C-alpha cells in the first residue's frame, strides 16, 4: 500500500533517502497486535482512531488526556493518516498527568499492569509497548522495563532529550529495552536527542505532525515521538511474522538504514528505523 501525502516521518521509514513524501507499507498495518502508549492517556474518541483505542488504565481522577502528549504518540503508533500500523489496535494507560508529569512510583506501577493486563486480551500477533517517557537516572524503573520486556512484550523508550549521553537517564538507560533517538527530516541527529552506546535505533523525531486532543492535530518534537515510530513498526512487523516480541529491537536494527545520519557521536549507532518494504 502507499499513503500519499504522508508526514514525513512514515515516509521516511519506508525509504532508503530522506526528502519522500508517500509512506509504502504492507496493507497488514498492524492487524492483530496490541500497543500499550503509557503516557498521558489517549484521546479515544480520535476519529483518527477508527474507534481502534480505548483506555485501561489511569493514575489520576481522570483517565481522559488533558495534555495531547499521549494522543500525539499514540497517533504515530497507529492512526489511520499519522499512524505506522494504521490496523494495530492501542490501548492508553494514563500514569502521566495532564502537565506531562508523573511519579515513577506511578510509571512502575504502570509497566507492572500492562504485564499483566495483555493476557485479558486478545492480541495474537503480539503486544508493544510505547514509553515516550523518562527521567534521571533510576534502577528501579529499568528494573520495571526490563520485567515488561521479559514477560513478553516488546518495550520501546526515548533516549530523552537533554542533548547527552542517555546512560544517565531512565528508562532509557536500561539494555534490555529497544532505546530510541529522534532525526530530522534531513537525516541529522535531532538537535535535542540524547546519545551514547546504550542508543538501539533512531526514528523521526523532529517536526512530527499527529493526532492531539480535541479532535485536532500538530507538530511537535522529541525522542517521545521518535519512539512511536519504533513501536509502531515493531507491531507491523510482528503482524508480518517477521519478528517477535523479544526479538524485534535487535531486527529493526538489523534492517535499518545503516550510517545515514549526520551529527551521531562516536560510540553511538548509526541506524535509522526502515520498514524494507518491498511490493
Amino acid at each position: 500500500a502507499a499513503q500519499t501525502n504522508a508526514p514525513w516521518g512514515l515516509a521516511r521509514i519506508s525509504s532508503t533517502s530522506p526528502g519522500t513524501s508517500t509512506y509504502y507499507y504492507d496493507e497488514s498495518a498492524g492487524q492483530g497486535s496490541c500497543v500499550y502508549v503509557i503516557d498521558t492517556g489517549i484521546e479515544a474518541s480520535h476519529p483518527e482512531f477508527e474507534g481502534r483505542a480505548q483506555m485501561v488504565k489511569t493514575y489520576y481522577y481522570s483517565s481522559r488526556d488533558g495534555n495531547g502528549h499521549g494522543t500525539h504518540c499514540a497517533g504515530t503508533v497507529g492512526s489511520r493518516t499519522y499512524g505506522v500500523a494504521k490496523k494495530t489496535q492501542l490501548f492508553g494507560v494514563k500514569v502521566l498527568d495532564d502537565n506531562g508529569s508523573g511519579q515513577y512510583s506511578t510509571i512502575i506501577a504502570g509497566m507492572d499492569f500492562v504485564a499483566s493486563d495483555k493476557n485479558n486480551r486478545n492480541c495474537p500477533k503480539g503486544v508493544v509497548a510505547s514509553l515516550s517517557l523518562g527521567g534521571g537516572y533510576s534502577s528501579s524503573v529499568n528494573s520495571a522495563a526490563a520485567r515488561l520486556q521479559s514477560s513478553g512484550v516488546m518495550v520501546a523508550v526515548a533516549a530523552g532529550n537533554n542533548n547527552a549521553d542517555a546512560r544517565n537517564y531512565s528508562p532509557a538507560s536500561e539494555p534490555s529495552v529497544c532505546t530510541v533517538g529522534a532525526s530530522d527530516r534531513y537525516d541529522r541527529r535531532s538537535s535535542f536527542s540524547n546519545y551514547g552506546s546504550v542508543l538501539d535505533i533512531f526514528g523521526p523525531g523532529t517536526d512530527i505532525l499527529s493526532t492531539w486532543i480535541g479532535g485536532s492535530t500538530r507538530s511537535i518534537s522529541g525522542t517521545s515521538m521518535a519512539t512511536p515510530h519504533v513501536a509502531g513498526l515493531a507491531a507491523y512487523l510482528m503482524t508480518l511474522g517477521k519478528t517477535t516480541a523479544a526479538s524485534a529491537c535487535r531486527y529493526i536494527a538489523d534492517t535499518a538504514n545503516k550510517g545515514d545520519l549526520s551529527n551521531i557521536p562516536f560510540g553511538t549507532v548509526n541506524l535509522l528505523a526502515y520498514n524494507n518494504y518491498q511490493a
